[PDB]
């Protein structure tokens, strides 16, 4: 067993944080903590990609110092990041003095194996993507206010050309190993459609990679290539390696770096078993990436999923003021209910109302205010239930089967089907309670209401316990109302069905308490 290791991109610090960087740490985030639901070792990472031509043109045009400015913005990630309430276990930063190691230890092992050269790399570039492009990948445009130029077929951004002695990187020695490697681990990139796109790329063909630059060109503002001043290491080379420089990272308590292992294996984090992208960033994770690991000799990450958004601005939300007016818990399902891989989802403030309102208020809440109910549930207490009629069965089933089919989706990983496949036990389970009328039943047959009671409290118990890394602070709210003990709000142990026991009491109430409230009509 292993520790489970879950990234997002570290995020380009030329402009402060938005919805987008929230939306990848998010899904990294969410993994992760399904991952510690489960009981399992997990070591979520996150952070900034501060580096490079890119940040510090940006850092020029705001004339400031790189240096000083690198540290703002990334002050208002970790701020921002803060706020949005996520479980990351590091953040990183590539200025740290740490990374810059592992970098040129990287770099050594990667020259060592004969698969780095001096070359020239004469061709298109978008600054704005640090991403080289063929002239296949450029069209007409004009980005440039005024003036007409050449842009990214990708991004949309200015691409300029690049005549530079670079340091080259045998990127077409690894095509067919590549190709090897996707074939057979067919989860290796998810969602299924974006893998096709990559083994398409791969097998079209590779050219070599430009894994420097000229030291003018980057403002000196990148890491030196060992023994070779004159020259910068590709941020992106820079980039990825943050992974593996965050596996061999010893944390302290309160969140900071304290020592780098030598080996990776020492902390068992490498290689990441998901690495969450944005659709932009595909092939630096899902071909360079590989390559380089397979050149250094070194575990090939387990799977790379890119969920449909951007990694960096296209184009109404900053994600703490809405998180403030509608909820940071909603705010969260929200995005990822909404958003599915091939994405095309809307997010108007009609829409957001729609779901808090008909999901979390009407069936989530509901259901835990009937089933916690002074009315229905007279003694605040965990009933035994008596016998099982078959509809009794059909909802029982439904509750057993859930853990199951919704921690495959959480694997894949589909945070959207997941909570999806949830919702569909929590809709049953009120018709479930329609049908049967608790309300009625009190005061006309107590042995029955026992038998309900007990499914709708164990329903709503199983979905919640699915639901906690979706809404994490809510979740607990539910936990503490029905009176789950702290033991069983976690562990696989705890999907079972049965597994907080009849005689359990419930929680406190306040006169006028609510768990999600209707917005405006
Ligand atoms: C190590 S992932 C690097 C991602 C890049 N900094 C971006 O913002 O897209």
């Amino acid at each position: 067993e292993k520790v489970f290791f879950v990234t997002s991109p570290i995020y380009y610090v030329n402009a402060a944080p938005h919805i987008g960087h929230v939306y990848s740490t998010l899904i990294t985030d969410v993994i992760g903590r399904y991952h510690r639901v489960k009981g399992e070792r997990v070591f979520a990472l996150t952070g900034t990609d501060e580096h490079g031509q890119k940040v510090a043109e940006a850092a020029k045009q705001k004339q400031v110092s790189p240096y000083d400015f690198t540290t703002a913005v990334a002050g208002e990630f970790k701020k921002c990041f803060e706020q949005m309430d996520y479980s990351i276990d590091y953040f990183i930063r590539t200025t740290n003095e740490q990374h810059k190691a592992v970098v040129k230890e990287l770099w050594t092992k990667l020259e060592q194996k004969g698969d780095i050269y001096l070359g020239r790399y004469e061709g298109w570039y978008s600054i704005s993507d640090e991403s080289f492009l063929t002239p296949q990948n450029i069209t007409d445009g004009v980005d440039k206010d005024g003036n007409p130029c050449k842009v990214s077929l990708e991004s949309g951004h200015v691409v300029t050309w690049v005549s530079e002695e670079n340091y080259m990187f045998r990127l077409s020695a690894f095509r067919e190993r590549l190709l090897e490697w996707y074939h057979a681990n067919p989860g290796c990139i998810v969602p299924e459609f974006r893998r096709r796109e990559v083994i398409r790329a791969v097998e079209k063909g590779l050219p070599d990679l430009s894994v420097s630059r000229a030291r003018a060109t980057l403002h000196n503002w990148a890491i030196p290539v060992p023994g070779n001043p004159d020259h910068c290491v590709y941020v992106w080379l820079d980039a990825l390696t943050n992974y593996l420089t965050g596996s061999r990272l010893r944390v302290d308590e309160s969140g900071k770096e304290v020592s780098l292992v030598d080996d990776f294996n020492e902390l068992e984090r490498f290689p990441a078993d998901v690495h969450v992208i944005g659709k932009d960033i595909l092939k630096f994770h899902a071909i360079y990436w590989p390559a380089f690991l397979l050149s250094a000799g070194l575990p090939l990450p387990k799977k790379i999923v890119a969920h449909g958004w951007w990694t960096k601005d296209r184009k109404v939300f900053d994600p703490v003021e809405k998180a403030e007016e509608f909820g940071y818990d909603a705010l969260k399902y929200f995005l990822l209910r909404e958003s599915g891989f091939s994405d095309d989802g809307d997010y108007s403030d009609k829409n957001m109302i729609a779901r808090l309102n008909g999901e979390l208020a009407d069936t989530l809440g509901n259901l835990v205010m009937r089933c916690t109910s002074a009315k229905i549930n007279v003694n605040g207490e965990w009933p035994s239930p008596a016998a099982y009629t078959e509809e009794d069965e059909s909802l029982i089933q439904l509750i057993k089967d859930l853990p199951g089919t919704a921690d495959h989706y959480y694997l894949i990983p589909d945070i959207q089907k997941a909570i999806i496949a949830v919702f569909d036990v929590l809709r049953a389970i009120n018709a479930y309670v329609t049908d049967m009328a608790p309300w009625k039943l009190v005061k006309t047959d107590p042995e029955r209401l026992r038998t309900v009671l007990y499914i709708t409290l164990e329903g709503v118990r199983v979905t919640t316990l699915l639901l906690s890394p979706i809404l994490p602070r809510k979740s607990v709210v539910i936990f503490d109302m029905l009176g789950v003990p702290e033991v069983h709000r976690k562990g696989i142990e705890n999907f079972e069905f049965g597994a907080v026991p009849p005689g359990t009491r419930l929680g406190p109430a306040v006169e006028g308490e609510v768990l999600f409230s209707k917005r405006s009509t």
